[PDB]
């Protein structure tokens, strides 16, 4: 119960799956506050953060065209071959030339759309070479039908060089559509696809069935979860972050990874003595914790230009969509009450709901509570709007 524990133990609370630093590094921390090395202390939290805030991933898509790729890549980050920065579908023109395609809301993201290996004339490691394959961070292989040996040869020459592949079937909700009118047409789908694995002399790999056209089904969410898993530690909270928000699990995961950076921001800001009131608001507690909302309200979904796509969509007032959640309202200016006076209710609001989170006479400095207060709210809100989003769709 003492603070280096209660530091450590906050992230008990989240599964190995869910970390976003290492027990390794954790117990260093642990470590260094027992042995009293404050320099050191701040500098491992520091430095972890560090780590994590600038992790850039690297996403490499293959497979032939037609597999999926650029569906894929928006699929990924969340858009519509309509909006803006959207990798074009669709398109059968040869090209030998790799394209990027970042995260529309998060730069460290970015995919790239690689023309399959059959488009070009370059054996597997030419290929490889050709792609620059040591920039990437892992690599999607996908096929729309049953996978063939283009596919496995280039998994079989990204596994020589130990980097991470995953083989994504798409187009299943085709193959549903096409004999219906679902079923374990996956079951056969999955089949076929194990079938030419073990006919190319390997052993049955993990095959994700899903469909670009319907991120909330099949494998889709196995894979995203998958991903993230097996990332090195320090780069999954970027990752997390940009992913779809799915459902209330996806959305409850990202909170998780979020309320840890929060903890190590706090530790690293240092620990006071001093109950948090928030009595003043400074101007750059102020704006950075609008920067916060902004942030958190984007990740989640529930930013100004979400609520108005979803005004689109809804023949509504955006007013309309506002007035469904309660994020959107926080930093909207009313002679009725201060800034401050908000943030100081939302601050009582929270610790007595949930505690000061640390041992008798400690506490975060004001602005992080502010911080797991927004985040609360912000998640609320993203599973407001998810849930009338998904059934209002009724396919
Ligand atoms: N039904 C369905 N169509 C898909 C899926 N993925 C891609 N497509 C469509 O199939 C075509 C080829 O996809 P595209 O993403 O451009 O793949 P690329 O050529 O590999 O980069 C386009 O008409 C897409 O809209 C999927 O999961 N389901
Ligand atoms: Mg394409």
């Amino acid at each position: 119960n003492d603070l280096p524990s209660s530091f450590t133990g906050y992230f008990k609370k989240f599964n190995t799956g869910r970390k976003i630093i290492s027990q390794e590094i954790l117990n260093l921390i642990e470590l260094r506050m027992r042995k009293g090395n404050i320099q050191l202390t701040n500098s491992a939290i520091s430095d972890a953060l560090k780590e994590i805030d600038s992790s850039v991933l690297n996403v490499a898509v293959t497979g032939e065209t037609g597999s999926g790729k650029s569906s894929f890549i928006n699929t990924l980050r969340g858009i519509g071959n309509e909006e803006e920065g959207a990798a074009k579908t669709g398109v059968v023109e040869v090209t030998m030339e790799r394209h990027p395609y970042k995260h529309p809301n998060i730069p460290n993201v970015v995919f790239w759309d690689l023309p399959g290996i059959g488009s070009t004339n370059f054996p597997p490691d030419t290929y490889l070479e050709k792609m620059k394959f040591y920039e990437y961070d892992f690599f999607i292989i996908i096929s729309a039908t049953r996978f063939k040996k283009n596919d496995i040869d280039i998994a079989k020459a990204i596994s020589m060089m130990k980097k991470e592949f995953y083989f994504v079937r798409t187009k299943v909700d085709s193959d549903i559509t096409n004999e219906a009118d679902k079923e374990k047409v996956l079951q056969d789908i999955r089949l076929n696809c194990v079938n030419t694995f073990r006919e190319n002399g390997i052993a049955e790999p993990p095959i994700f069935l899903l469909s670009n056209k319907n991120v909330c089904h099949y494998d889709f969410p196995v894979l995203m979860d998958k991903l993230i898993s097996d990332l090195p530690i320090y780069k999954r909270h970027n990752f997390m972050v940009s992913l779809p928000n799915i459902t209330d699990s996806v959305i409850e995961k990202k909170r998780q990874f979020l309320k840890q950076r929060i903890w190590l921001e706090g530790f690293a800001a240092d620990l006071v003595n001093i109950i948090p009131s928030l009595t003043f608001l400074l101007d750059s507690d102020l704006e950075t914790l609008k920067k916060s909302m902004k942030f958190y309200r984007t990740v989640f979904g529930v930013d100004e230009t979400s609520l108005q796509r979803l005004a689109r969509d809804w023949e509504i007032e955006v007013d309309q969509v506002e007035a469904m959640i309660k994020s959107p309202a926080v930093f909207k200016p009313t002679d009725e009450e201060t800034i401050q006076e908000r943030l100081s209710r939302y601050i009582q609001e929270f610790c007595l709901a949930n505690g000061y989170l640390l041992p008798k006479n400690s506490f975060l400095k004001e602005i992080f509570y502010l911080k797991y207060y927004f985040l609360d709210m912000v998640t609320e809100d993203a599973k407001t709007l998810l849930k009338e989003i998904c059934l209002k769709l009724g396919r």
